[PDB]
């Protein structure tokens, strides 16, 4: 008897175009995590002035301590200040958007790991050029700073102090340990005791510096099952190669492997584009994971490094092929130990990688499946135990377009093979962006993005699963 | 009283399109050293089957004790095998190619640092998608090898025993320390004690593993004044970083800072394209160095890194813009202790470039000098001090083309601006690459490219000449 809730709603958009109660005109992204303690965390781009990836938008989530019926309240983990002087507020701040959650079973810490870029249109308006972001100083690696009119790289250094491209220490420095609520402080610069403007502005700036013009990778992370969260931290450096241009989350939830030789690493999902044909040709999923507990983080490969396709090897560094791209994915580890990636993509149809050294490379083929519907949209994919037998999950849109979120179950075969067990629908009209978690008691939850009567694209709402109602 | 010697050809071409009395059709790319004990080491390409920038070509030097009257025998540095089994062997040897001579005046060591690339057309050869060619295996970096049929990356370890992408170590082995005559075994495959092949083989492959196809960085160095030479060491991952597609050196004779902070710091030339433009637009200059008398060498930035172009910034790594290019270059310290890099470009005339911090990072604007034409080609350059006062002596060709060798002589005043004084003539018709070198009480000689009376691209010879040649 299918057991499905009605959709209950966690991130209300606005109506008709206009804010809502809260002057947020837009929510979006999706991220759904049960944590040990066994609450949800409901996390989401809270998009104040509008609904495209850019603007003012502020990391948020929110809990609910009895397995989906009291969401509390919001609690932000990161919304940067805007820039008060602007001329267009709509791509006049900071922006971080795309969030993925993930917990450490022994430390029990919470992570939440998402985009940053300093002020402007984000990954749509990536410069043609790169700009040097960090630079390594005996041993040390310091965020860079450019000063209108000339061409050194001053260096954030110790306590924020500014230094000179020459090395010598300045009266100017950066808020690197933000105080304010939602650390709207960080990248603060001043000259003495005095406020300037802020490292992230990119116009009518007051202060004479601004990091470079790039994709940036920040975490966050609560060890009070996401009350409270650190002031996040810039992990950009230890995983971003010279050549990416883009680099950015899956968005949805993380998994932490259970078996195998790698049992407890994080993997996150990601995507990069190269500058050879950034978004037209090279979109390249993979993942990066911590094998310290989230201390530190390296980049796997791609699934497109040393790819084959249409007889000829690409890299995800040079590759200019549309139909080869993988964007944001979500992953999966096997009872037999291998990682299975199900990657966006241009195919019409779901595709998926497998990994058998816990992520780090891809075997040769990417599979393709015609029983499910891949239209070109995140997805999110769980493992799943029931009566003894192994299981995935796989939730997205049913099509033509973003419509008709179905749920997709398949038996996982010994040697890893997917055979597709029928699919039923879940939400019907306008679907998108959905991220599901296992409740337990043989139960499944989901939050995904979806509109009607109007509503501002998207409200974020919850639904429930029972097992019955994945089968027949 | 002014003196130039007569011609003399160290390196000598056949005639007509045919071999010369030793096999060799071709010779190019000149390097003229000076030693501590008064010797002279030419050295140059030794391009056996046809003129182009590819082939079989040995790294060669000849000596002079003589101040370059009579000359020794040749003196193979390098030269790697051809593959036996391929179809035109003219595109069917591994590739060395372009070499910068350099002496430390401490430890007396001579180097000659020169291009790789596995059997093929070289530069002009390069593929469109990258290659990982090394790996990073708990702190140790290994070169990776490829297998036919399958995906991950082989690993060269310890005494070349080659191991699996999963770790294991495997019966076969590569040739990493080569012991015969011009260290030709240098990459031989061995499978127990069968010879199978060779990893730089490209074509008709006897054995299953070939490196990466990319362009790479090898250097060998003599202990006694040029008369043995070690066995070649792949410096490429100590400098290349991963969006790099070539990097080689800007032929010619390097130099060892003599002045300031970084005084003994070693300057090689060199030179990459991007795989955004790669030749067509995104040549340029840099240097490389080692602070440890040859150990260990580093990447200084592009000249065009951060450089303003019409108003808009480009880094060597994203841009496409013709005129902007620098290429092979030559590089001069002055007395005040700034460097100097002139550059072949695109302009007509020269291009000089400058470091105040040893090479590593270079001023905003780069310097052109129309009283020098550039016909886009080869040039070198030396500091020399005459009765007190500072000078740069530069040759190139005079033009249009590659024809009407010049030496040009310039006044370095106060502040490090030059001031073009005399421009004379050393050599009519062809002129293409050369180098100088200063020999002491007054003179100096210039190992350059050119042909007379049908011979093949080309001849190289020395000639000396005195103060008053260049003055006049
Ligand atoms: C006809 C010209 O042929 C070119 C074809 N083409 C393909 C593309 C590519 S997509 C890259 C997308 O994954 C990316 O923008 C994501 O999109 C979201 C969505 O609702 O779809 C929402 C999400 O917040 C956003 N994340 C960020 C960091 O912005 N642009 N043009
Ligand atoms: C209207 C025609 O349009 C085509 C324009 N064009 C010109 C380019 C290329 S230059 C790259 C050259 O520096 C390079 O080959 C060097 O050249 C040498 C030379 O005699 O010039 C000799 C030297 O050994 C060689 N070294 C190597 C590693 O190959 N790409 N496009
Ligand atoms: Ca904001
Ligand atoms: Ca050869
Ligand atoms: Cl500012
Ligand atoms: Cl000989
Ligand atoms: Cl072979
Ligand atoms: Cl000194």
């Amino acid at each position: 008897g299918a057991a499905l809730t009605e959709k209950t709603d966690i991130f209300e958009s606005g109506r008709n175009g206009k804010p809502n109660k809260d002057g947020i005109k837009s929510y979006r992204i999706p991220a759904l995590l049960k944590t040990d303690k066994g609450t949800l965390i409901a996390g989401a781009d809270e998009r104040r002035l509008h609904s495209s990836d850019w603007g003012d938008i502020g990391m948020v989530i929110r809990r609910s301590e009895d397995n989906g019926k009291t969401w509390g309240d919001r609690v932000t983990i990161t919304n940067l200040r805007d820039n008060p002087k602007a001329s267009d507020p709509s791509i006049g701040s900071p922006v971080n958007i795309d969030m993925v959650l993930v917990q450490d079973p022994e430390t029990k810490r919470i992570f939440s790991i998402y985009d940053m870029f300093p002020e402007g249109k984000g990954i749509f308006g990536m410069s043609s050029q790169k700009e040097e972001a960090y630079k390594k100083i005996d041993g040390k690696t310091y965020q860079i700073l450019y000063r209108e009119g000339e061409k050194g790289a001053y260096t954030i250094r110790e306590n924020g102090t500014v230094y000179t491209p020459d090395g010598k220490a300045t009266d100017y420095r950066v808020v690197v340990d933000p105080v304010k609520p939602a650390y709207s402080d960080k990248g603060d610069l001043y000259k003495g005791n005095q406020l300037l403007g802020n490292i992230y502005f990119t116009t009518n700036k007051t202060s004479p510096f601004r990091i470079a013009k790039d994709s940036y990778l920040w975490m966050s992370y609560s060890d009070d099952d996401g009350k409270t969260w650190s002031a996040p931290q810039d992990i950009t450096p230890m995983v971003k190669a010279d050549w990416m241009k883009f680099l950015g989350v899956g968005p949805g939830t993380g998994i932490v492997l259970r078996n195998g030789p790698h049992k407890g690493r994080i993997l996150i999902p990601v995507y990069t584009t190269n500058n050879v044909s950034h978004l037209n040709g090279s979109q390249s999923s993979r993942i990066i994971y911590s094998d310290d507990h989230g201390k530190t983080w390296h980049a796997g490969e791609a699934v497109n490094d040393n790819r084959q396709v249409d007889g000829q090897k690409i890299h995800s560094s040079t590759m200019n092929n549309r139909r080869a791209q993988n964007t944001e994915s979500t992953v999966v580890q096997l009872n037999n130990g291998d990682v299975k990636l199900f990657m966006r993509g241009l195919t019409g149809d779901l595709q998926v990688a497998t990994s058998k050294d816990g992520g780090v490379t891809w075997e040769k083929d990417i599979k393709r499946y015609p029983q499910v519907k891949d239209v070109y949209v995140q997805m999110s994919a769980i493992h799943t135990m029931h009566e003894g037998k192994e299981y995935i999950i796989l939730s997205n849109a049913g099509g033509p377009k973003r419509e008709n979120g179905m749920v997709h179950l398949a038996r996982v075969e010994e040697n890893g093979e997917l055979t597709w067990l029928k699919h039923n629908p879940i939400q019907k009209g306008e679907f998108a962006y959905n991220s599901l978690q296992e409740l337990g008691n043989g139960e499944y939850g989901i939050l995904y993005e979806h509109t009607e009567k109007g509503q501002n694209a998207y409200t974020l709402s919850f639904r429930k699963f029972n097992w019955d109602f994945l089968s027949k």
